[PDB]
């Protein structure tokens, strides 16, 4: 079964301290399920999974399964640098009621080969063998390995592998991951801004950061898109393009952090080693996210 | 006004001895006009303007108008490393009957301001004063400058300015360049394998190498795109997807240069330093690309 | 005090099954402390620190520190993705007899400005204070930050600051980090390959995988250095670089992790995601070691 | 045979306007040889050889010969994007009381194989056959080429290769290409502000900007790494690296321009792409170097 629609990547709350905010993880879930988002990919690069322990990461698995319901797909991203917290992750999420695991590249020693990559991503979904298993492909993770390549070879040797969510720009690598076995997997699209051309190269979903507090507009633009309507999908464009324009002043976790309270939901700073905006910079990210006029 | 429909980026034909084979432009001309191709951009990276002196550069220029009997758009590329250079083609180039000159980046001192790279094609514009002038953005000259300020400064010194080439995948950047001066320029998008992308993100016209051997191919998904049929661009990008992998396996411009060879038209091998293709790889590319059936 | 001589990276052993090998720890301390290496840089890139879990790493430490007896200088990498590990990490260095701890530039999400990377270390570093702290540059990390302006940012706020180990051939930024406050700081040399770059820029200590299992050959180089004898250092250099072409074919640690049954250890394989040997291979890489002829 | 000592590379005087100022080339060639530099690597980064047309570049060349009178050891390089151009600068080089020519990696299409940039050089070397043929190994070229395979390489079919000039940090790529074919090639070393290092690691020459008006102060650091006297050595790079600054804060090209009034010559500015310093600038840039005591 196919993902379909907007997956939002949720954040990861922080208290004052840093420590994990639990109950926050509550309000964030009830508003994903209110604005129409139909599925979390949790822990991964928006919810700062490896900023996170493997202890607070697997809390955090756990209070995304009781604060949804059943009325999400979830998606837990185990990747981590130690195949050791990964397996151990991966086991944890084997317990839980979710739809699937997903790991990203690893991004340090960087798997320079199809077959490498593809035996660390089978021992991640092996140890989570009942839940479907998606690859992350992203460009932060600095890999030359082609995807669709990538998704042939493991094809033969996951047989939990559903697909990959896609963060990249290579719209014609997209398009041949879609056709990987007669279109057997499911490639969820990853880049927001993008999303003209990810409906337009046959994207059956997408899953954003954007969508934990814009879900509305995209949903517009998808319809609007489906309508014919090519001057509403321009014009819904220029809201996501004022909001992205925030994102790249600001940093994208710490400003889109911020933008929650757009919502009434305080999910605190980004970890470090990322930077906090000062009081000064959130207020002026917030008027900036208000006069992009898509609340 | 702005450009429309497709754009072929013609190649520069050579003979056995490596010389410029000045007849030959006449039989493309002659193919890009019966096919339905609106305008030529010449001597760019598929032309390896580049590969040719300043006096080649002239005489192919001279020998696109006499070939194409007013019945092309013609840009001609008058970039090169050398400013000494580029101002002469540009002298050149404003004597003949064309729509527009062009440079790319410059690619070894690579300006890393927005300003310098604005001086650059200042000059460049002023040389070819009565013409429309297009900045040639390509990621091959690994330029960090943002394209939509560039344009806004460039804008505000090239009266001339007619906008930008946009060979890039960032579609984000060009979504926002469209909308530069309330979308006064001229944005041709440049990335074929991209196509249905560039159409659902605003692209007016698309210029590129393929449309020089599979124009109705393209005009056919143009065809389906507007109509919103979703499934024939998707059809329709089976087979310029079967033509990308060609180009990946055996090099862009000596495979592109082959398949000139399905239309009768022997346009000879890339200059060096890039490598020709034996006649073994020749004949694997031509089945290939007959195998991909957009003929 | 500053590092003097070679400091080794060890290995992290493990046993068949992907496990910690513990009482090989043992061995390696031994064979450091027998051919005259004066200290260990531990869990680093070479020892697979960010292979191992949290508590797997704790364990290696204080293995290093009873095996070791006090004869080597340790130095404990605590870096991490997560600050959460990070910090418990380097708290339970602090309990440790141990010279120093360490972390590398975090390589996925990167620091792009002094302060922020500042920010970072000063964390680490505060969380065990009594101990030396040496920011690990690695050009691995793929960050932009000059280390001479992090350097000159670190020490005004980590008073434990002790300089900086450094993997990187930016020559000319290596002998401005030496020169940074009068020469406070310890730059203990990263690229053994350029080892006599690193002498005659003023390098007085090296810090290395390669002296796990070829240490006298580079006292035999350095003493050869300090003797004027040109000649003899170049003649040293044909065996490093034999040795360096076996990491090259087969990868660094794995090789290095096959080179120390040269000295009756066996270390195991890297943990995934790096590659194993096949057992062709490790015969292949064994017999270039003895083939380069430096044991 | 081999260079030895300091080779400047100089730069390509501009008048006002931009032209060439020939009768400058007399002034930094007297210079030069009073100096104690050895030779002159002509036309190449320094010198903005690629800024220059054909006729330029040709008259450029006769006048360092007429202006060196026998006492410079004369390396011209030739390389350009058009092997049109290459092959007429290396045709009119033949002509000439030179020593060598040159050609740097072409930097727009990369040659990604060995044999590819093989025969590009090929095809450089024949047309100058008499004189010596040096390849220049630049990083800002971009290529991912080995040198030393590429050197073993090109000595089968180019009789009369000289050796590389090397522009690159890799002081193991360094050592290597010293040891082809037992050491016959020459390959002066590019890197100013690495010259420790290249010393240390067999370098018998070396070409630079910065010996075009601090050579005293090279000749000197020379003269103490001969000596084994380390502290002066350190003391000179201390000279050294104050230069260095001003060229990384300025521009090298457009800076080393500037150093050269220090000394009398006014060179003009760089020719776009590259940016002019203004008044206060150049000022700011002149005292710098003053301050940096090497006059």
């Amino acid at each position: 079964n196919k993902l379909s629609g907007l997956i939002a990547a949720p954040h990861t709350p922080f208290a004052a301290d840093g420590s994990v905010n639990y109950p926050v993880i509550d309000d964030i879930a009830k508003h994903l399920i209110a604005t129409g988002v139909t599925g979390a990919y949790v822990l991964g690069t928006t919810g700062e999974g490896i900023h996170c322990s493997v202890e607070e990461r697997k809390k955090v698995a756990e209070r995304w399964v009781t604060a949804s319901q059943g009325q999400l797909d979830l998606i837990i991203h185990t990747g981590a640098l130690s195949i050791a917290d990964t397996l151990e992750l991966a086991r944890h999420a084997e317990t839980l009621d979710i739809k699937a695991t997903s790991v990203i590249g690893p991004c340090f020693f960087k798997p320079s080969h199809v077959d490498d990559l593809v035996e660390y991503c089978r021992l991640a979904a092996a140890s989570a063998p009942s839940k479907g298993f998606y690859y992350y492909h992203s460009t932060m993770s600095g890999l030359s390995i082609d995807m669709e390549k990538f998704l042939q070879a493991a094809g033969k040797v996951i047989p939990n592998l559903s697909g990959m969510k896609f963060n990249s720009p290579d719209m014609y690598e997209f398009q041949r991951c879609l056709r990987v076995e007669g279109g057997k997997y499911d490639i969820p699209f990853g880049v927001d801004e993008f999303i003209p051309a990810g409906l337009a190269c046959g994207a059956l979903s997408a899953v954003g950061s954007t969508y934990n507090y814009a879900a509305p507009l995209y949903l517009e633009l998808i319809e609007k898109f489906n309508q014919g309507d090519h001057q509403g999908v321009a014009d819904c464009m220029d809201k996501v393009i004022a909001i992205i324009r925030v994102l790249v002043e600001y940093g994208g976790v710490a400003a889109g952090k911020v933008a929650m309270q757009l919502h009434g939901i305080d999910v605190g700073a980004p970890r470090r080693p990322l930077r906090p905006l000062t009081a000064e910079q959130k207020a002026d990210a917030l008027a900036k996210f208000k006069a992009a006029n898509f609340l």
